[PDB]
């Protein structure tokens, strides 16, 4: 296609014309790995609680779709992977400004 | 300015045909306004949520009485309950 730019998200259109509005985070899956944008601010930690579950809820239902698994099934793969993944010590920081 | 706060492309994907977004996130009126990607590893939506658990740890820490390590812990039990409710 004409594109030059990466397989972009548009607005929700529930977001569009909304100057109250505020993006959390945008995600691309890039080299085999994650590149995220986060916004400054934290707002509550329910929030974040409220993104992991309806992140992981989506992921299940989707994964369940393209397999074997029941959604139920899926979810705790998911959650497994997750476990996994959290275990990894960080071991192993930039700033710009102007 | 008089639309949403929109967040820029990292550096790192402008330009990149064969990047993909995943997902884009909103906070509207109280609530998470989320644009998917249509196709779906599994492994990646792991990785996807420990990356959110992580930078959620660390910036409730900077807004409390919690250490990076107990706000980890705190956010990591809420979200585990959640999904077995």
């Amino acid at each position: 296609n004409a594109m030059t730019g990466p397989k972009q998200q548009p607005l929700p259109p529930d977001v569009e014309g909304r100057e109250d509005a505020i993006e959390v985070l945008r995600a691309f899956v890039l080299d085999g790995g994650l590149s995220i944008a986060f916004m400054r601010a934290f707002e509550d930690p329910e929030m974040w609680g409220l993104l992991l579950v309806d992140i992981a809820r989506h992921a299940a239902r989707s994964y369940a779709r393209e397999s074997e698994y029941t959604e139920d099934e899926a979810l705790e793969r998911i959650v497994e992977m997750f476990e996994a993944e959290l275990s990894r010590p960080t071991d192993t920081t930039t700033e710009r400004t102007q």
